[PDB]
């Protein structure tokens, strides 16, 4: 109930269902190996069914939610290096620390952050401290909670030009299991999502973004169906007309079987469906 969000991790959840998949198209070939440690090293590869194409990657996590120190490492062959220190329930209430490292092609485009998000019952203050040549820049979300309700304070600081221009105002009404996130993106493009716990097998999210103008409201409905503990059914519908379905198998095994599809109702004569199967592994049979 304390229910302290951050402008980045207003309703973390809902965004978490959407950030899952979204967006496929290659028939990607995973495989897993254990690290004792807690490395966590699955590497992949996959194609592109519509150019031939052949993209991999490497994911590695060190450690876990255990003690809140979960440091994740994500290496691509675009060359994309990242790694993100997270440090959780520091004092005790809700405080959480995530150095992050980002190298990315662009010129050697280097992103640090430190995000510092102390948390107190309706109450969350995150400072983001991004240091880059562009930066230092400070980007913070301060939210308070009521009568159910969220509203969010963003402010960027760039130091090096030590101007405010950055700035997200985050308005949140609450309904039963239901919670409304919206953020006004420097009073120009409006932006969020909608946590709905649906029921005990149902999580889905609703995004919500428009342009303040007299432009529409493209939205989606992204909703994550547990059917029972070794198979799940992804599915997320744009207001654009475009169904996306994607059916995940676990089995028990060890194995994730995978299949996706996003059909343009606007295009579903035009084509342009993504079409991305996941195979992934669990160590050598």
């Amino acid at each position: 109930s304390a229910v302290p969000p951050t402008y980045a991790d207003l309703g973390k959840s809902a965004r978490d269902v959407f950030t899952k998949g979204y967006g496929f198209g290659l028939i990607k070939l995973d495989l897993k190996t254990k690290s004792e440690n807690g490395l966590e090293f699955t590497s992949s590869g996959s194609a592109n069914t519509e150019t031939t194409k052949v993209t991999g990657s490497l994911e590695t996590k060190y450690r876990w939610t255990e003690y809140g120190l979960t440091f994740t490492v994500k290496w691509n062959t675009d060359n994309t290096l990242g790694t993100e220190i997270t440090v959780e329930d520091q004092l005790a209430r809700g405080l959480k620390l995530t150095f992050d490292s980002s190298f990315s092609p662009n010129t050697g485009k280097k992103n640090a952050k430190i995000k510092t998000g102390y948390k107190r019952e309706h109450i969350n203050l995150g400072c983001d401290m991004d240091f880059d040549i562009a930066g230092p820049s400070i980007r913070g979300a301060l939210v308070l909670g009521y009568e159910g309700w969220l509203a969010g304070y963003q402010m960027n600081f760039e130091t090096a030009k030590s101007r405010v221009t950055q700035s997200n105002f985050a308005v949140g009404y609450k309904t039963d299991e239901f919670q409304l996130h919206t953020n006004v993106n420097d009073g120009t493009e409006f932006g969020g999502s909608i946590y709905q716990k649906v029921n005990k097998k149902l999580e889905t999210a609703v995004n919500l973004a428009w342009t303040a103008g007299n432009s529409n409201t493209r939205f989606g409905i992204a909703a994550k169906y547990q059917i029972d503990p070794d198979a799940c059914f992804s599915a997320k519908v744009n207001n654009s007309s475009l169904i996306g379905l994607g059916y995940t198998q676990t089995l028990k095994p060890g194995i994730k079987l995978t299949l996706s599809a996003l059909l343009d109702g606007k295009n579903v004569n035009a084509g342009g469906h993504k079409l991305g199967l996941g195979l992934e592994f669990q160590a050598r049979s």
